[PDB]
């Protein structure tokens, strides 16, 4: 066992990745279903109002870059 | 230490499984808000429109999996 | 190579501990975006209805929590 070790280690980064990538997924979901209704709102208000954008910009970038990390992490 | 990394890992495994589960149930909340609030918008509209539905069905098992492949790195 | 397991596992701690942190800023956006604009509808319709607020408030400080345990499995 070191062997053991970077097996579960390596085995552990790839769920990790998985997760963030598919979180990743959702939040980009998540943004166009919000932003789609907030501009059928406002469409309807049309035909206060204070509706709001969702941009998760920076953060879906973000957790891109972070499975790019683990990336680097794996054991040969 | 060997010992101690196997410790630490199992430790952080521990974490990570917490923090895909957590987000996993934030995701679920958040599907069923939108999906509530786009169909009470439609509702309002009948009394373009061009509403949208969440549906992160995909993204929820994903993540409930990867919590699992966790549990498998697991050091005894 | 024990010192390179350390250094690459010390690695992935930080890029685990950004995407929760990450993660949990989204989501803080997501609830902010929902509510007012589920606000910004029961006021249109003012002028069923059933809308629904979004509180992550668990989920939040879960993922503020996991971030947290996450540092304290770094090694030295």
């Amino acid at each position: 066992n070191q062997k053991l070790i970077a097996n579960k280690f390596n085995q552990a980064l790839g769920a990790m990745q998985t997760g963030f990538t598919t979180t990743n997924e959702a939040f980009q979901k998540v943004q166009d279903a919000v932003n789609n209704n907030a501009q059928a709102l406002s469409k309807l208000a049309s035909e206060q109002i204070n509706t709001t954008l969702l941009d998760l910009t920076y953060e879906m970038l973000s957790l891109q870059q972070v499975v790019k990390a683990l990336n680097e992490s794996y054991i040969d």
